[PDB]
């Protein structure tokens, strides 16, 4: 890998070992221009399986778009959907799991979701639960109202 | 008509042009007086006035993409909703204003949109009306009952 | 053209008169189908001879995106900017011309500008004007101290 | 790594892609338990603390879009600006950070494109910082007479 | 059925979701052996020969880009040609052949684009078939002078 | 389903039966509305394990526009294209796995490739097992000669 | 004007004259870096007033894919279809305007593109005359038979 | 020069843009007489003549796809072909011909892209030259052994 202070085309692993749980690879270097040891962390690729079995790669622009959409016209900042988008993509990582299926960031997305804006949270559970019709928002009404 | 370069009274319609969906026609127009073609549109005014004062053309396009918004994950096929958006500017030309606030506008699109959808509905008057809590969204289901 | 109470095919002028100073022609029609009469304007199409000669149709939503690009970070809403887009067409229009230079554009909303975010100004005049160094900056500060 | 799917402790490196540009080296990786590839990157994390407070990996697109905005109508070659990006993401991973917040990231820009363009970098500062009146322009075009 | 990855006999469908305007059902399906979801779609195999002799899917859009590219400058709206290749798909799903040449569709679009529009059969027609000559537009134009 | 000749919104499934060695369900459905009975295949979605670890969904459009790429001004017409697309297309889904990866789809284009051109196999072969220097160019055509 | 051969930033005109028929003007220019004289041609910006007043740059691959639209399976080259581009451009660049309608293009595509294949000349005059029924092309295949 | 609307012998420059990489310098211009804007752009003439016998004006971005066909999957960055690029438009314009065949260009490129990359240049060599068999690769290996 490049060297952030030497930009050699090549570099050797110096060391190499497996982080705690084995998310990550811990893997130091050595460059041959400058003689500068750098560190980095080798990490899984966060997939979401997509409705249609597509393994899309995992992104939090994705879900504030959509947590965004939801968020039309209300008391909701973008500091406050970036913090969002970071709590679900924070929140699926520490499920673990390389890939997670849409269903599954849907569902991070939702629990937090209603400290943000409980009324944003309807017309995404709304669209995303795909409610047929308004006793699924209903449905939807009493479980915000039941904690 | 004058011709706007050098006010000649009189200015010939090299061609003309009509928008199929459009009421709008498209004429070159010669000036006989400095030979220099210029492009006239005709069309009645739809010209709505927006939430800020401002005054634009009523465009097919801005209430198409306000009912797909409402409509996403619903079964409305890309016809229904053009449907719908013809049926709104048929309407709302109809009335015969030429000059409406896009609150009229957004009334005319919604009393279609029950009968198109009720997800829809409520996700459409979520967002164009405040809909600030669920007890918004309680009024506005209680109203769908009543009809 | 289609009557906006019977969507006709077709439709005949049965009035057709010149607007005073002629820079619009009122045509009324009797629609074949609902017997309807309806009254339009037929206006010149606002051109904006772009700097590489280009015509093309004059778009407040390019005239807003600019001032936009200039107001950014800044007190300035989005309905100041419609508003600062309005005044920017209704002066071009006021003016006469059916082709406006970019340059005539640029100055139209320039002298506005100063009311609705005197620092937006200084970044539209800089990307517009085409400031080669910071005397260009003083000097055009100097100018919106001079009244 | 263990494998994310079955933690399996051992898991070996089918294959290995590195990016040019990107300290990013792309891994397809077998486990031999469940018999499942899977992808990970491995890349020292340069991660900007936005102003809302979550955390992004250091783009470069990111500060190229931010200099080109700023030399709109300045001479800044796309090469020159790609440049200033390079330079800048070379000194922030330099500094050894690792965690850096945005404002390091503007201070970091703001030095390089002082050589690149002064009427950019009054454009660049009058975006970054508030510059709320002239007065901030004027105090920012002192601070570069004095350099 | 059988898991594509171990080969399982049974295989439960977690969820489905059905095209609206595609005959094809998307189903995701877990494999109790393995447990990995795997995608399924449901369709009837409209599979249209090639002139090459390959084997292709049955598409909407072939059909509506031909008939736009033949009514290129003609009334027909994007609705009309949309409802022409829904006509044609109609028509060619019901034959029940399940297996039919290219030449059998183009058979198919043209007797309905004749009511659509006779410039657009020309066109169609001409491209269609080899029209070499002259001569081919004259019996063409025979033929539909007889109907 | 949506009947193919009566357009209904649902169907029933009447048969659902596993066909021989369950790479496909065979699924018999009578319409409510036209009463014509329409048999349907469900098979897996073929999935391409992209080398970054996406599984898109497999398309011959790609696989026909690699090959085109490689058959550059050479005697290799559409329909051999298209035809070599069609033969791995088979190939790949006679493997019978659901998920193949861009290294399969590639083994199974090349082998076929040879046959259609074996210069354009040179350049397909180049570009996709990233031959490194003249040494891999002349190993390619060592092995070309080799059977 | 950035020197061919030394590539410096300004370059000062040492001389400036006037062609004949005043269609383009000779300026030769020494630069300063290299001190090697380089000679240019300052001509008119070919513009093309499309049918909605819009005066485009001139575009001979506008031209070529119109021609190509209509010599669809034809025996037509890319090579022929580049020759009638070019021939198309000398025609209208010879006629001295700087702004040609599209209806001059047309007219310049036309009495060549009958020498290339008539049967095209036929598509391409019903997409640009816009022949409205069976009469126009009857018509149109007279004037094919007259000379 | 001659206004192309009247033939004025004066006409002068309201303004004049240089383009920055491009050796064009765009000028409105007024004409005395009509009053009527003109745009002019001053450029050397690179006029490659193509294979099929046309003239083109010498564009960078023709050089610069045919690079990257060859070089895909090989790792020169986007900047090092827009370098190959810059320095084939400096050789070519420098050799002073004015008016060169694109197999001119074609040879120009070729020996930057061997210092640029061998596994693109035989895939340049490849596509550019006939290379009908493995025999036409071989020779060319020969070549680039030989240097
Ligand atoms: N690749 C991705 N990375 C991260 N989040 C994603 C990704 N794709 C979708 N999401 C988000 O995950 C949530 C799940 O959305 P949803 O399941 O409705 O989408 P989907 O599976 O793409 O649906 P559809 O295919 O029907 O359009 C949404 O908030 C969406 O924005
Ligand atoms: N130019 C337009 N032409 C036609 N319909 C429009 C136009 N602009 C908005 N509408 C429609 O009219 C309705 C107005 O909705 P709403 O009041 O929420 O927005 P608004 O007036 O544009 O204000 P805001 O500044 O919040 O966007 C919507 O249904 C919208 O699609
Ligand atoms: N077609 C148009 N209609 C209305 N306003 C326009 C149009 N094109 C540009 N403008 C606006 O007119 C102003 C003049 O901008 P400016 O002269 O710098 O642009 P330009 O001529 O397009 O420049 P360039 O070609 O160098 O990018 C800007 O605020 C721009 O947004
Ligand atoms: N993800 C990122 N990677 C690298 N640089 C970034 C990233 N995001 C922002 N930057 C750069 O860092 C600087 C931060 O600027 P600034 O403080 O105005 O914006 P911000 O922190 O993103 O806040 P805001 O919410 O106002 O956009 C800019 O020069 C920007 O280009
Ligand atoms: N995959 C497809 N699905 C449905 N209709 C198709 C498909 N491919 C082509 N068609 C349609 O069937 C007709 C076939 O036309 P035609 O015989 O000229 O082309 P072709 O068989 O594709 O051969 P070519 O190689 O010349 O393109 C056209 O009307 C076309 O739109
Ligand atoms: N989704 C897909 N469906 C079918 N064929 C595909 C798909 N994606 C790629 N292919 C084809 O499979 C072959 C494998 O190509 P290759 O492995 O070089 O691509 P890749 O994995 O996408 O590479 P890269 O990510 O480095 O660009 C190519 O012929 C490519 O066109
Ligand atoms: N900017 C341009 N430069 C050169 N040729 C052009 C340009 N625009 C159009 N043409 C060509 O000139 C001819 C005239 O075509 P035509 O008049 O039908 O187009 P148009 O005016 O753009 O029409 P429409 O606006 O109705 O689509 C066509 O062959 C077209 O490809
Ligand atoms: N307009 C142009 N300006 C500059 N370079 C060009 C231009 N057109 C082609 N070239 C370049 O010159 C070379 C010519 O290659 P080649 O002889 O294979 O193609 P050609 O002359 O365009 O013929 P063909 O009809 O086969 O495309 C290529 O390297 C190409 O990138
Ligand atoms: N109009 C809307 N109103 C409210 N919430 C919405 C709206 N559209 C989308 N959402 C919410 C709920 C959806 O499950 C979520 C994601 O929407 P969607 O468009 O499917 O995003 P996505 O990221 O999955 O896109 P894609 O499938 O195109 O990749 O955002
Ligand atoms: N995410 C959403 N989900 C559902 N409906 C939505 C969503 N966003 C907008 N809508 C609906 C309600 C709004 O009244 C309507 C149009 O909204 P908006 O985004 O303001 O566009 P607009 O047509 O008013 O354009 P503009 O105001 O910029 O001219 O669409
Ligand atoms: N980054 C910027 N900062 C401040 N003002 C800007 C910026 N970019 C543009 N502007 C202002 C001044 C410009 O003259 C005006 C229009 O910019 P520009 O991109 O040329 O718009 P335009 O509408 O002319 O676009 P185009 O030429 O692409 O059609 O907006
Ligand atoms: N119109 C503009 N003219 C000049 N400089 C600008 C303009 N807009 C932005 N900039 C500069 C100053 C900002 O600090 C920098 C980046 O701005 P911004 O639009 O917030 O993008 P960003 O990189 O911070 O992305 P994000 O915050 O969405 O992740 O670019
Ligand atoms: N320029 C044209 N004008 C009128 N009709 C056209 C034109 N080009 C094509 N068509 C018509 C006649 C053809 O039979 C039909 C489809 O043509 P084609 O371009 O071969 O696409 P296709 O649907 O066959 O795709 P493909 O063969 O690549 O799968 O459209
Ligand atoms: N310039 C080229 N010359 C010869 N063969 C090529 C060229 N470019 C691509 N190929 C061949 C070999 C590649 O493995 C194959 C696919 O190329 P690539 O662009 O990676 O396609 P892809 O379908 O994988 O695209 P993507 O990765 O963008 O989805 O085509
Ligand atoms: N389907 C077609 N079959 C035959 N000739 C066609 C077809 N489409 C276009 N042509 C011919 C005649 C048209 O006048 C000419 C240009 O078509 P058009 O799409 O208007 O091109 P253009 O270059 O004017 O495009 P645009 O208006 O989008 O800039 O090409
Ligand atoms: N798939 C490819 N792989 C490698 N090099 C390629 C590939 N395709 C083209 N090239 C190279 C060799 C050609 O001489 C050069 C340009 O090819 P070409 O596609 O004819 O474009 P061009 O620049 O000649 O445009 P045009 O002839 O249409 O004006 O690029
Ligand atoms: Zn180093
Ligand atoms: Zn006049
Ligand atoms: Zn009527
Ligand atoms: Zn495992
Ligand atoms: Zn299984
Ligand atoms: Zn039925
Ligand atoms: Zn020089
Ligand atoms: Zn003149």
């Amino acid at each position: 890998m490049h060297c952030p202070f030497c930009r050699h085309p090549d570099s050797r692993v110096v060391d190499s070992r497996t982080t705690d749980d084995g998310t990550s690879i811990r893997r130091r270097r050595q460059c041959p221009d400058c003689s500068r040891r750098f560190t980095t962390v080798e990490t899984c690729s966060l997939m979401v399986v997509k409705r249609s079995g597509v393994t899309e790669p995992f992104s939090r622009t994705k879900v504030i778009n959509g947590v965004r959409k939801a968020c039309q016209g209300r008391p909701v900042t973008e500091d406050a959907l970036a913090q969002l988008g970071q709590r679900v993509e924070e929140a699926v990582r520490a499920t673990g799991s390389a890939e997670l299926t849409t269903h599954d960031v849907g569902l991070a997305i939702l629990g937090p979701l209603q400290e943000l804006d409980l009324v944003a949270y309807l017309r995404f559970a709304s669209v995303y639960r795909a409610f047929d019709s308004l006793e699924d928002f209903e449905a939807a009404i009493a479980e915000l109202r039941e904690t």
